[PDB]
């Protein structure tokens, strides 16, 4: 009987393997809900007959280029088919780092001190007085490419003496690239769904950082729902991320990323806009404390379809 979702998975981008597991996960989900859902990865299928193929709705559970930067939302608007998740706008801004954070500290908003490279900056060398404004960082500091996800690309540099290494690995996946200040921790991530924060979670990594490793491969990674704060902070974050969720503009479902920092505040890293939901993701996590099984989830967020 008539009624076809499609569930876009998998991709090119470099968060490819995680988005056919989160496609996987998605497609059960639905259909232990009843819903006839098919899975359809544009690596495979050209997405632009969606269409012409019967489709009513379109669940985006692809992650990064291409699934979360606003093109694909474009064409689906055109075409005229409701999709889960952002707009082009909030869908495009949120995937650049490098935007997201003049967006949000030209709001106000708490967003850690950086410095922004170009590869051709990179390549005709850093004119000197370019680590004069890295150094007034401070050490260490945190290299990422301003696109990406999965934490994809990135390193911590304790002294000026690593720089070079950590922008060259950067510039591999970006033309574009941040440097900002290294931030104590602990860590946190929020995630929403319609007009509801689900209650945070606080990651702890055994390494560094919260790694590609430390997210979808070791069983060494702890996580705490609710956080563990006190009513105060917990009221303090909560605020901080619906500002950051509506200054960018972001709708239907999405999950913030922040961290605290030694002067006791709070600090906004990135939004996501397409989240993981394989059996190692943070908004399943979250959805289960809120009492709600992951089909419940996933049966709500094509809801909010528009
Ligand atoms: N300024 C920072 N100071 C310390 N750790 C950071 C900083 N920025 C990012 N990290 C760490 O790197 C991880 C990935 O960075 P993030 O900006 O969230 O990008 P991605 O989209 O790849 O997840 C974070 O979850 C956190 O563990
Ligand atoms: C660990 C997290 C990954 P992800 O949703 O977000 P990050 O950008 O922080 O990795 C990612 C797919 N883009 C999850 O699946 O919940
Ligand atoms: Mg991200
Ligand atoms: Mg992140």
């Amino acid at each position: 009987m008539t009624d076809k979702i499609a569930v876009l998975l998998g991709g090119t981008s470099a968060e490819r393997e995680v988005s056919l597991n989160s496609g996987a996960a998605v497609l059960a989900g639905l259909r232990e809900g009843g819903i006839d859902a098919y899975p359809v990865d544009p690596k495979e299928v050209d997405v632009t007959q969606l269409k012409s193929m019967g489709f009513q709705k379109v669940f985006i559970a692809l992650h990064g280029r291409g699934g979360e930067d606003g093109t694909l939302q474009g064409m689906l608007e055109l075409m005229g088919l409701p999709y889960t998740g952002s707009g082009v706008m909030a869908s495009a801004l949120s995937m650049d780092k490098l935007r997201s954070k003049l967006l949000w500290q030209g709001a106000g908003l708490p967003v850690a001190p950086w410095v922004a490279l170009t590869r051709a900056e990179f390549e005709k060398g850093l004119s000197d007085k370019q680590l004069a404004e890295i150094s007034a960082l401070g050490l260490p500091v945190i290299v990422k490419p301003s696109r990406e996800g999965s934490s994809v690309g990135m390193s911590k540099v304790v002294a000026e003496n690593a720089l070079q290494d950590a922008l060259r690995l950067a510039f591999q996946h970006d033309e574009e690239v941040l440097i900002e200040k290294w931030l104590s921790g602990p860590e946190f991530t929020v995630a929403i769904l319609g007009e509801e924060i689900l209650p945070s979670i606080r990651i702890q990594p055994s390494g560094t950082f919260y790694d590609y490793e430390a997210k979808f491969l070791s069983d060494e990674t702890q996580y705490f729902c609710p956080a563990g704060l006190e009513a105060s902070q917990e009221a303090n974050l909560q605020a901080l991320v619906l500002k950051a969720w509506t200054t960018l503009g972001c709708k239907g479902w999405g999950r913030i990323d922040v961290m605290l920092d030694s002067d006791g505040q709070f600090y906004l890293l990135e939004a996501n806009t397409s989240p993981g939901m394989t059996s190692h993701s943070l908004v399943p996590m979250a959805a289960r404390q809120a009492g709600m099984s992951f089909s419940q989830l996933v049966v709500r967020i094509l809801e909010l379809a528009d």
